[PDB]
């Protein structure tokens, strides 16, 4: 793909949606979006393909003072495209701040599976 979609939703408040866009097949994602009800600062932001019990981090997201979170990274390391592709994969928010690629930043808030766009 050259663009993806994620709509995040948990069982509580927090939800939102993150966009994934790729003008090359080697090159840099661009992952952009908002997620809402989170508390203020910092939020574990990972991608989990189904079963693997290795993860992509992207880091953390930053919650204002009224639960928003907006997000505008690049990344070049996860792809929409070829054999790595995140296509299909499931988005996660988390309760605390990251703790690495392997570390607890705490229950899931909210998830969404990587759709398809372009």
């Amino acid at each position: 793909a050259t663009k993806a979609v994620a709509v995040l939703k948990g069982d509580g408040p927090v939800q939102g949606i993150i966009n994934f866009e790729q003008k090359e097949s080697n090159g840099p994602v661009k992952v952009w979006g908002s997620i809402k009800g989170l508390t203020e600062g910092l939020h574990g932001f990972h991608v989990h393909e189904e079963g693997a019990g290795h993860v992509g981090d992207l880091g953390n997201v930053t919650a204002d003072k009224d639960g928003v979170a907006d997000v505008s990274i690049e990344d070049s390391v996860i792809s929409l495209s070829g054999d790595h592709s995140i296509i299909g994969r499931t988005l996660v928010v988390h309760e605390k701040a990251d703790d690495g690629a392997g570390g607890n930043a705490g229950s899931r808030l909210a998830s969404g599976v990587i759709g398809i766009a372009q």
